[PDB]
């Protein structure tokens, strides 16, 4: 009869992308342990220095330099959890961050401009808190955007109050998905904590168990931890708020031209932050992240739509998998000023390498202009791209059924599979893009001979006009607004 | 002192892309050997059927179905060369096609329309032998295009002369790079042989030794070998011209919806061709090719800029490496009607996968509109994209030098590497795109706020107006031109 | 949201069992190649010797010793197909034999006695043609019995006609499954070809395309190919009949005591048979088979229900996979004289090793008494055993779905999965034995306190009395039956 | 000359069985860690909750639910010893339990009924303290039974005294092999400690250095730790008594139908016990154990002679080897009510998988009726089966010697190996079962046509009548018997 008994079989599910051998991973590690001991790392916050000192680090109090011994890096790595869950106000949006290759996406964060349509053209203008609400609504709709990362700055609130706290409630209000704050303020973490506690009716345990808010911080390249960064880490750990320690080194600028050497600088900085985190509160939820890229000597810019950004982010994901931590890297980025042929290429180049490598969170969707501008058109374009990427990540599934010899035989020479029952059952198996155009020249011309950007634009308009976002309870929202008012007051009363 | 003695070290040069385990490759293989025996393959050319029969295949002379035993597949694979060199008129354009991961690129082939600027916009018009000449010049300039593949059809010669023979001399004349004929005619292969024989001053040995010409043929899916195809294979092997057996199956159409099954249909078709080739002339140069894709039931078309094409082309390179043969697959393709955001995406999606997998030749550069139109703008864009893919393929080189600890220590905390000597020696190390814009908004606007398409268009212009292509010797050209005329004369008969 | 994107993932489907490293496989091989050149093999059939000589073998005509060079062994292996299909009269019984781990089972063959209940107990008596007809019917029912191998000898025909030809038509008439003749007679192969040709209305092409008959032969240990063995090979290749070159070596008797040495003897013998085949007709369907076992120096018998037999068969399956050929090995065998506790153990020991190893066909089902007797009871029992083995061969399928963390969480602490919808959907997922009793003492005693043996017996009766077999066309049969009568007359004509 | 210089050669000693890739193991791990945090584990004992809380666990005192952070699992796994020795009164019975593949067997534990021969037939009757003594004497004789595990309950002591304490001295007295108590009482652990201390004449150090006693506890599925379990873990750790954290989950009942999901449940449960142990006393000797099985909805029982049981037990060994701990799993089990064809099969099915997988201890020998009954016949039978399993585990040793080409060449074509000197020297190499019958029909019938069951019954009678057990020193036994009396006296006064 047809067999239904197969001895042990070796299989490959998806697509494997390799950049290192264990030997090489260790080489990078040793080099990092070497850097951590000399020069070491400049920890500007005194409270952080005391944490390091207490636990074994040598601390030069006049130069603020800390030398982290390898055993503390080991201890930290054994304390950090291998996974944690990001919650949304809508449980269906909960996103998992786990060591391994489960890839997820989030939008770029955080620009100072927005790419919008004025009088028959796309004009890049300064962003305002209002823009955040709109983008939050769009991302709430975009399926492939697992959670929300502060897209643009509420520049209009600058100097007027606690802008960072405004950048907390606006997002939480305009989307039910998890919120990741790219621009947190160390001294104001208590407000973020209070906002979330307010959402959960004053129940801090609830807030800790179902965190709807997390934050990011960047070590200062090369080899420094600013006062703000140290406080974000320490307060994140103590309040139970997921903290993303993301690097921002620059090859040929703040780190070696070579990528391996750059990863070393990145590794030293990120590990220092994670160590501080675990030393403050053992078991603190943390990300091993990066947006480190290459500096373009010949242009005077730090291109982030280049193959180097893709390779570096992919490498960082491999390093996080090597260390047992969840990763958060830059991807789906571009240096193009408009949603053109360039944006498409770069977005795909910088997203595919990190995705195939297994980055747990790839951020950059919707970004344009080397991380300066945010485009709603590019956001929906990128979202559709991730759908194509997820299909590719399916690789080739090999099984008696997928080989389908009987089908090939039933059809026979010179026929077609259109009528076949198996075929009609797999009607939804192939990739089905939302915006990408797969029509004959005719149908496309008759539709207006529109390009992707314009098609995307029409999509944005529809979403913003007809998408419903799960609103926060009328009363709870007031409790939350109260915290923002309190923050603005404290800010203005100097 | 500084170390200068390290024990055995395991390294990864480049970026490795894996899609199969050996057990899965075998499973696919068995499925194919199963299909080759039942239903088997329908060979239309009687000469080919005789070749197959003479060697052991069962040939039903009424249905024309040929059943190929597995031992013949093995014999064919033991005969086919693992590598061969493609020659251009200019030795500097020589390209190797070898089993493994050495990647190369070639333009698409062959469209019927051309996307060109008209009265303020890009208008897609039908192709002519003149268009071929222009593209050949553009590609002759594009560094990441190793050899030239027939881009568009010389439609203006249809029913007026031997179109295929015109499509042979025009390319050879307009570019010093090797030429790959996508639309050869079985009966006219001798014209081609002579064209080349002429180029080498009437020396056939030199033509065989330094082939500047090669052909492509497609088995008819599912499981068929048309008369034209068998003849291209037979004469190709007999004349010493590399033949590319490239599949054109369609998931949901001529092969199962599942990619694995599709790969089986493909494997059966391509191998049957390769078997014929080796049976004809043991040692004939051949390519394990593919442009197989999926059928969008929902859009009534066959998207070729999809993640599916990329996967298929990637898997075929792996099957090729598994069978010990050079590969030629679709890649750097798109379904967009214009060089927009969509084009850039699909071009990269379909090129990155086959490239990282190690496809020896990825073709599709310059193509748009599901393989209907060719675009010089997209072509130069693609060319720039390939430069970026090549940087990506460099991966992360790990060595004491690249780890650069001493540099990190010398620069120290809070400083920068700008003035570092090592940094200045590596000024050309980073990727440096030709078209892609890496400037800030200021400088970009100050340049007219141009998108990639226009920037590219301007490049096309500059190239077509100034690039110098090494021309064939006047005398020699007459000899070749003669064969074309002779062939056209015959056509009118 | 819930993840739906995973980077390359290494998986293990089923259970893998390993016995050798590539270095050890090669070691066995070199040993084999050395033995084939010295002392070589005694080919008693002059026609086969000729075939060998013509292709390059040194043949000593006065001793019949043929030394086979390694390049011929290589040539044969490259010529032999990696797979082929065994057809039944009922296409639904078709069975694939392919290099790899696709396992299948067939009954034992061929005994000279039958274990059956007489008057209050089991009595083992010599077999008769009628026994074959009943065992064929039984096996037609048993699902895990892919095809049918000549169970016992039609001993009552001895001395009256062509017993081997009777042994062909009876099986084919009593089951619609493919028939594997274990006692073919080199000289009568033409009769078998004709029976099958008759079944297909005189179409030899159809007979070659849909083989319902295949045969087995044994090299003579140590290192000999008898005339009968050579003729079965030569004619099978020439008539398009799948031939099983199966060894019957014996550790301590016809090969070294060590199992490696034994595999070397087995290897030389089996490969010589395969070479002959491919040299006779390139591409001839052949099996790499074995029923080689160890001799019990202490008991003066050849135990076939021992771990040694299980190990040998498993190793042979690995050697077959190593050489790229389908395997046919002894398994599910016992040395017990009755279907008892010993039976169950030995049957399981000797079937599990070869199954996990990946043997393409495991024969031995129904056998007892060291290969002398066939038991219908033990046959239905073995069939049930094969179901449990098929379940075990599933191993642990690891996927997000099978890990079911949500189910565990939804059910929570101190509760059960009985009402969970997922649970009721998998009502047929667990193993469900046909005979093995899983009832509480109460229900068991209430059913008669019957042991597996008698429960098995009751099943036999039921199947024999009610199972329906697809009959052969009355007229086609007549034509086949005629071939038998013809052979019987020629036989008597001495 | 003959070679005696061979470069690096890769070899395989034994039979390797594989079920998981490292990725799959990790996947089972993450799922388990996720479950240890939500829903977490219900620890009923208040002393245990304190132990957890003190070390960083979130403990909900109202629900008694403990959430174990991944860093504590890691810590416990780093503290637990990779190996430890089980002592017997006779140093020769000392059994090592070490992370890896060194397999050992022990009898089942613990039934409520015994399967014996009354008046012409086998009758299943309730057990008594005397039955423990007998079975202990039988297991003392069985060589493949490394140590003794409380086989049946001393029911005749129920309600009239400290049953468990009687179930301690009796075993120790009736066998000189290590004793594993399957049903220890948390509150009476001090009694066991004193009994052992008594054996070593008051030297508590010796008792700790040469443990002749160890115990087992079962987490309550799903996700629960009873007061008794916790006390066993804690006292065991503090007194220096090896503790076996053994799961008893059940697919489709207290855990998901899928095997993977069931493993997760098992993991969460067992690891919680191990964490408790290490936190109580770092370095405490423990086992990663299991007897988790499937539930047959179609039969209303939890079959333990199923392929599922074998798979689960084998998986638990692989997981243990992954975590670096010694394993103790169920195997050599059957659902049959009598020692018949079924018993033999299941026993082998469920012992071979874990054995080939490397379980450090497989318990179940002598058991019948889904874990309800203990059969001395099935015990000696199982013990013999293990001897066959041990031979199978030899796999194929490949060396110039075992390949024995010179031997093959010496004997030559068509000859015999019996007379060969090498063969005579290897007469004890082949498997030599004690009960399994390998005689030709004649000799067997002459011996009575006895099946394995009856043959076993005879060996039982012979052992029980003639086997000698090294007795405990008369004086020492007095002190020991005293503790038991003191325990009983205590039981009565309440
Ligand atoms: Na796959
Ligand atoms: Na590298
Ligand atoms: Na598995
Ligand atoms: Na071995």
């Amino acid at each position: 009869a047809k067999n239904n008994a197969v001895a042990g079989f070796n299989a490959l599910n998806g697509v494997e992308l390799n950049l290192f051998t264990t030997d090489e991973l260790k080489a990078i590690h040793y080099a990092t342990m070497e850097v951590l001991m000399d020069p070491g790392i400049q920890v500007s916050d005194p409270e952080a220095r005391q944490i390091f000192k207490e636990n074994g680090c040598e601390v030069n109090e006049k130069t603020n330099v800390v030398k982290i011994p390898e055993y503390l890096v080991r201890k930290a790595l054994q304390l950090a959890p291998s996974r944690f869950v990001l919650w949304g106000r809508d449980k269906k949006f909960n996103t998992v961050q786990e060591c391994g290759g489960k890839v997820h996406w989030t939008c770029f964060g955080t620009g100072v401009k927005v790419c919008k349509y004025q009088d028959g053209k796309y004009v890049t203008v300064d962003s305002v808190e209002k823009d955040i609400a709109d983008i939050a609504k769009l991302c709430d709709w975009a399926e492939n955007i697992d959670y929300f990362s502060l897209p643009v700055s509420a520049r209009d609130i600058a100097g007027q109050g606690a802008q960072d706290v405004h950048e907390t409630l606006t997002p939480l209000a305009n989307t039910a998905k998890h919120f990741h704050h790219i621009d947190p303020v160390g001294e104001n973490v208590e407000y973020y904590r209070d906002i979330v506690k307010a959402y959960y009716g004053g129940d801090e345990e609830e807030a800790r168990k179902k965190p709807i808010f997390s934050m990011l911080l960047c070590p200062t390249s090369p080899l420094e931890l600013s006062v703000n960064a140290c406080q974000v880490i320490i307060k994140g750990a103590r309040f139970g708020i997921p903290v993303n320690v993301l690097s921002m080194a620059m090859s040929g600028g703040s780190s070696p031209v070579y990528l391996a050497g750059t990863l070393v600088t990145h590794n030293a900085e990120v590990l220092s932050g994670i160590v501080l985190a675990q030393l403050t509160v053992p078991g603190a939820k943390v990300w091993y992240g990066s947006s480190t890229t290459t500096f373009d000597l010949k242009k005077g810019t730090a291109p982030v739509g280049s193959p180097e950004l893709g390779l570096i982010s992919a490498a960082v994901a491999k390093l996080a998998q090597f260390y047992g931590l969840p990763s958060y890297v830059a991807g789906s980025x571009s240096d193009a000023k408009v949603p053109d042929d360039q944006a498409g290429h770069e977005k795909t180049m910088t997203t595919l390498l990190p995705a195939l490598a297994g980055a747990n969170t790839i951020y950059g969707a919707g970004m344009l202009e080397l991380g300066m501008t945010f485009s709603m058109e590019q956001l929906v374009i990128d979202n559709d791209i991730f759908s194509m990427v997820k299909k590719a990540m399916q690789g080739i599934p090999v099984s008696e059924e997928t080989l389908a010899v009987e089908s090939i035989q039933k059809v026979g020479i010179g026929n077609n599979f259109l009528a076949l029952k198996q075929t009609r059952q797999l009607v939804d198996y192939p990739s089905n893009p939302m915006l990408l155009d797969r029509h004959m020249f005719g149908d496309w011309a008759a539709a207006g001979s529109k390009d992707l950007a314009t098609v995307a634009h029409e999509k944005v308009e529809d979403v913003l006009k007809n998408h419903q976002v799960t609103p926060i309870d009328a009363d709870i929202f007031k409790d939350m607004q109260a915290i923002v008012d309190k923050a603005d007051k404290a800010f203005r009363g100097m």
